[PDB]
């Protein structure tokens, strides 16, 4: 097939029920691991140890969107996770 919209590495902010627009990224499925439901993706939270399921809607491809959404506030991990988007985005993380 043509390569996906978004593929491991990409940076985003990440929208979840409850929680502002969190800086994110896709991850790989590690080998043997559960695979995301059709056109989702694993989303690990950067500032966090969370990685989830998520499809695009609910996806904010970081470029167009740090403008907006990558400002400080004081929900627990996310300061350290714009820090690790800004400053480390591709290391790792758990």
């Amino acid at each position: 097939g043509m390569p996906h919209a978004f593929k491991p590495g990409d940076l985003v902010f990440a929208k979840m029920k409850g929680y502002p627009h969190w800086p994110a990224r896709i991850d790989d499925i590690a080998d043997g691991a559960v695979k995301p439901p059709p056109n989702k993706y694993p989303i690990f939270f950067f500032g966090t140890h969370e990685t989830a399921f998520l499809g695009p809607k609910d996806l904010f491809p970081y470029d167009k969107s740090k403008d907006k959404y990558g400002k400080p506030n004081k929900r627990k991990g996310f300061n350290e996770g714009l820090w690790e988007i800004q400053n480390n985005p591709h290391a790792s993380y758990s």
